[PDB]
């Protein structure tokens, strides 16, 4: 039964406010402990803390930052299991799931060692006669990020350890309902050699995340969650003058040609769709048979994958999928659910009724799947975010196509087929962010970059890779020439 | 008296609004010419033209594109001097400075030529067990910028070169005071061999720049001007969740160091300062001298230096500066400096006097030269974006610093030392975008980027070089992966 | 009638005295001489070379990239007055001549870009207070040797990347078809580069050597015989020279048995037959996998090789024409008997060619052979004739066997549908370009070209931004100060 | 007393051949151990051990190797101290100098986990119509380095890192004068999840050096030394088809200008001359005072400070200076200082008479300083790399550059002064490819490139940073299009 407070200045710390929020635990549907959220003032702490430090830590030469990364991964490694459990614990996704949640930021972590060479500016000589110019790129000063329950170990870290690296200081405001990994990744951050201030961890809702906004100190504001919290972030950020990436939602399509290997893609969709339950930005939502035939034959292979899943709390280690977030959550998916029946679709796989003994509070369904669904409904448009697969059937390529093009969100996506053309043009012309080609979950690793398009994000930088390098650092450009001295 | 509408799918376009605003020559402050102002209609109808015609300009090869901007470049180079007499009799500003901001635009356009190098993405081969993953960057689509009176030559190519290269359509709304050099270059690019549709120009106030900030199609907005307005386009930009680069304006400092060449500074304070009116974003505004010394000989080189400026029209090639913009500009600043006496501030050179016979209802004011400046004052704070010079005297270096620190602006400043640690030591910390060491305009060339810092800008993204390739285009990455076929 | 040199802006004639001829090849016999050049010749040059350089590398790289913006304008305003000369003296189409001159037009048009490709990299606080940066500048004077193929391209190749870098270039190109590069340096005037900058001279193995020892010379790069490449980069080496040589090819097609026919068949009598297949590049090897579609193949292909309109460059409507020399066609026509003395089956025959007019000109037919051997001569060395063989694979592991096993790498070529097969094969074959359903892949001028295994020696390809690694050399600088004025 | 042979295929190895050769300790001049030569059959071995061990290591993802170069570097933080110990002992300058060896190279280490990014290739879509075209960086295959007795560490990790990163074999035969580091490193690696065959260390003579040079499976050779033995590696290597790059020997200047903080330039004269006893390619030899009043007052400065020096065996921590590598290193630098006073120099510190009570037999110089010395001279021509720093006197910034312009050695440069003007003419001009600007030895760091010009580098391609990324992958481009097919 713990309390959870805030991370200033190197130490856990507990709020002035006078709220707490309470963090369930998913799977026993039970209050477990509370989280101090945020006041103004709280966040005025965390900003003069981050101001005091980031001077010097501006000042640390590049190798000396970089070196900092490279204890903290070691020291991630060391904690694979302790923090693994915290995090299923609160979020309920299996423990392979926040090894590979925690293992994704660590991958970011390995990237940004290399902060020496990735932050280089350009030079030239003899732009003029006798005047060279240059770039160099500096911090920003101060910045924040938003995270979502989804990632409450992968997402802070993408944004924290280029921000950092790049000699910034950063304010990380997490999800309220799994806040125990954001503030071991602060401590382990100072035990890595990080100055006090540099990673802050406040907690707290949208009074913490306006407070962000609005503070006149925080130069870049960094958001993943859903799309129309997105749009107000993004938006508001830019009213107050910062710069600012947000990240919003996603409907993934899988199109499944006649000549793809209907084995693999019947074993990616049961892992990508009902992995993690359903609960992914990267998930797939929708497969997209090519024609008939084809679209009998997955089901039929999909129907006893999913009837066979295994459900069960996080310490069950031979469950396949966990519990949902919060009894909102999973109220909001059975919402869905019953209107996917209500609009004529089919439900050949119906886990409404699943419930697991001695645990009957938690927020348990089983999984779900859907036939011949159409873009009329809802269980179509909205993104579910919980176990519900949608086979919407396409009568051929261009049709197929379609789908993914016209729907609002375009986060990721991917083609199953054996034709190099099919996959070229596929590829190329889809107005979605990531492409896989026989690929499931097309998320991009540390040194590429992700974001989605159309509704599914707002800025022109990604995410990790390259692009965060430049989200992180403002470029000076010097012209220089000199007069005759000696 | 001439009539110009919009440029809209290769065409010189009449506007569908009756609404029409004045352009006057500067020089003899009369009324030639008008400018339709962009309907909501006028607006929509160059983005369907834009729509229609991009994908297949996304779909021509970049060395194909690079093609259009070679000849184009070469098209400016023929009409150099019979575009630049346009810009002058709009805007005022002397056939040389037309002729270098059309230059310098026409840079942008030989950068932009390397556009298949540029737009290159990265691969990677087996990032995974069979596994390749690579990114591409293509067209946002359908871009939109908004330029200031200032530079209807360059700012203009700046948005428009990259954004097009890069196989994206564009729409111009440039300021209105001067449009006919924009829908010249639009005209010329159809000569280059530009599709149609993919560069359109549309005039307007107010009502097309929120028919751009709104419209559903146009994904991203590239803005230069004033700051508050700026501010303003950022925000409506990522309300309507479009991306967007907007540079406001400047105070831009000059550090005489006691050690500095005070003939150099000197005389470049008079061209930076003056040249062009003084109506720049990287203008120097104020002049600090450390020291009292070198204060007094700076004063005493400058005073005979600003009386001596030969101001006249365009149609003098003698001139040194001209007609400030606008009556309306030319009061802000004759009020300004008006405050500059009222605050305590010791004028030197007094150029309010001036009246260029006959031209009397001209936008001619001569050379103005302040000493004794505070940070208080309202001339100090304050953007005068004309001829007045203002000197603020620093008793050391961590002062002189610390002005340009302490201002809200930050776009450009010039640092005058043959010491190469104060050099290091200053242009390493100083908060501004752009930083001169013993140069008095530190405008980055069409390679590098163009951006300041603090209020002089607003986004992640700077203006030209890489930056613009970056923010003209979006990634997609590719995760690829083949099951066993033929081959086994 | 008579070339010499071209040294310091204007063309001269050579002290050597000595000359080699000129054959129009469609004719047969002489047209017009060269000078072959002395060292004295040489030397003159590389002095030239020395005067011009350092005002040429202090010039900016805008102006330097203006000369070429021009210079493209002329190459264009005179595509045709140069593709009649290449034509006459080569033996290549007008239409290919046009090809040739555009290829490294492409070159010129890359260059352009300069002060961006030339930018070098800058550090900040490195360590405190220390900055460090690089420099690219000049290599000083620069060698090249280009074979008889391309007088246009691959002189461009070379001078344009070493020329924009602020070098100075001296070609030294074939006395077979000389008058290209010098009406390319004289145009090179007009565009209004220096003086001394870019100076042909002409000449034999004589003139190579004095080139491979001048002391004022750094760097050289080569294309021709894999022989000649091996001793020029051999040599070059020994002089402590840098140097990037280009050699031999013996490129094959796969074609699977999936692949689109037509479009393969077509390909084939493109690049096997263009030119009369006097390339690098060509196309020499066809490799079907089926046995059923290597009978397709053969099905569609000898009515189309057959039907080969052959005739003199001044037949507009011709495909092919006459190989460069009389030894070369002695070369090519021992190598086609061979090939009946070795088993192989000539399905046509072209030996017995003669054109009306011109019987004394290098004329050959199409020669098509078939059960070819990798055991045989004329699948072993290199043609450069109008003669492809036809390779009878029985599958894949065994057809991508062929090019892999084969001491020449330049090119390659897959046909098929399967994404699977090409990836495959693209990953793992021994070959330094790869075009799958593409038959001559060579790069764009911002990519970079060049063959592996035996094709080529060095660790610089040529053209795109490795050309401007070859032709510059960093210079790294760390910079700090002691405390003064400040 | 001890043996070494070779490390091949994840183990010590004796060698098949007959010959060995001594190991010295040079703070004695006692033989402590014999490394075993290489004969052909012995080089073959490990060849054929790269060749089966290299195709799993380039199949194994970027990452993944990363991660095996970022566990080294735990390594060599853990054994920093046994390594150093080992290194000081048969090479012979301190443990804190052998210290800085290892953690030059542990850096190249660093540069390297980020190999995923730095292998990136570029890639290009609809570079024709529906061709896209695109390149790999493959690795190269099997590659060698040949490596010098003064850093048996760093370069090493110089070259093998890059080599192994970029997912090629690689065959070290380093200096057998100081063999015992080189193998540890590649026991280490073993440690740190290096597969066997990818590190091997073979030792041996010139019959080693041929051998690799004539390999037909070796693809790539990096040599640092002499320059007539790069000379030699370098044209032997390109005529048996290999690519090379090769860095010989040095005379490093530093310029000493008038404004300069002598304080500073006198105490960098003393690390940079003197320590490790002068045997670094990247040491000062020559010291080039602008001025008289300067060249007295740097002498007046500078003679103490060299007399002072501790001189001691690594043993004695307290020590600036080791003893010099061998026998025969010592008489070279005696007898080349003689020719100094033979010439005319003026020895204003006289370190030949000299020894250590218990360490006489063991090579020691005391440092020496000449005066007066010029151009002509021997020990102004030839790489003394020992303890003697020569001085001579320029009149004048010009003639104080020509010094470093006109001599066969490029590889590092300093010049010292507070001048902004000065530090770019300078650093600009000279014909060097590592320049300091108050900095004594300028060699960069592992993210950047080291190289000298003239006869002190060969090819076209420099040591770490992204340069070695090149040398050590060959680049394939494909170009890619696809038939109507299957899709409607």
């Amino acid at each position: 039964m713990y309390e959870l407070g805030h991370f200033i200045d190197g130490k856990r710390v507990a709020g002035t406010s006078g709220r707490v929020s309470n963090i369930f635990n998913p799977a026993t549907g039970e209050v477990q402990g509370t989280v101090a959220l945020a006041s103004d003032a709280d966040l005025a702490a965390a900003v003069e803390s981050a101001k005091a430090a980031q001077p010097k830590w501006a000042a640390t030469n590049p190798q000396r930052r970089a070196r900092v990364f490279m204890k903290f991964v070691q020291l991630l490694n060391d904690n694979m299991n302790e923090l693994a459990e915290m995090l299923s614990r609160e979020h309920g996704k299996t423990i392979d799931d926040a090894k590979g949640d925690i293992v994704r930021g660590l991958e970011v972590c390995e990237f940004v060692i290399g902060i020496p060479h990735l932050q280089k500016s350009e030079f030239t000589e003899g732009a003029g006669p006798g005047i060279d110019m240059y770039s160099i790129r500096q911090p920003v000063g101060i910045g924040a990020g938003i995270t979502p329950f989804n990632f409450p170990g992968m997402i802070p870290m993408w944004m924290f350890a280029p921000a950092i690296a790049c000699g910034n200081a950063f304010i990380l405001k997490p999800s309220e309902r799994d806040p125990s990994v954001p503030i071991r990744l602060a401590e382990l951050m100072i035990e890595a050699g990080l100055p006090a201030g540099i990673l802050n961890v406040v907690n707290g809702d949208k009074g913490a995340v306006d407070a962000i906004l609005t503070h006149p100190d925080i130069a870049a504001v960094s958001f993943v969650g859903s799309t129309p919290i997105a749009r107000y972030v993004y938006g508001t950020a830019a009213m107050n003058g910062k710069r600012a990436q947000c990240f919003g939602g996603a409907k993934n399509h899988m199109i499944i040609m006649p000549d793809a290997d209907l084995d693999q893609a019947a074993n990616a969709l049961i892992g990508a769709g009902y992995g993690s339950a359903g609960e992914r930005c990267m998930a797939i939502s929708v497969a997209v048979p090519v024609g008939e035939e084809t679209a009998n034959r997955l089901i039929d292979k999909l129907v006893p994958m999913v009837e066979s899943l295994r459900i069960g709390p996080y310490t069950d280690e031979k469950a396949d999928m966990g519990p949902v977030v919060t009894k909102e959550a999973e109220q909001r998916i059975r919402s869905l659910i019953d209107s996917g029946i209500e609009q004529g679709a089919k439900l050949v796989v119906d886990g409404r009724d699943f419930k697991l003994q001695g645990y009957e509070n938690g927020h348990f369904i089983g999984g779900c799947l859907f036939d011949d669904v159409t873009p009329d409904m809802d269980i179509y448009k909205t993104e579910i975010f919980g176990p519900v697969l949608s086979v919407v059937r396409a009568r051929n390529y261009e049709e197929a196509l379609s789908l993914p093009m016209k729907h609002e969100y375009g986060n990721g996506v991917a083609i199953y087929t054996r034709d190099g053309d099919a996959a070229r043009d596929f590829a190329s012309r889809i107005n979605i962010g990531m492409v896989g080609v026989n690929v499931p979950i097309p998320v991009p690793l540390a040194y590429h970059s992700f974001g989605g398009w159309k509704s599914s994000s707002f800025g022109d930088l990604n995410q990790h890779g390259t692009d965060s390098i430049k989200f992180w650092t403002r470029t000076k450009t010097i012209t220089s020439r000199w007069p005759s001295g000696i």
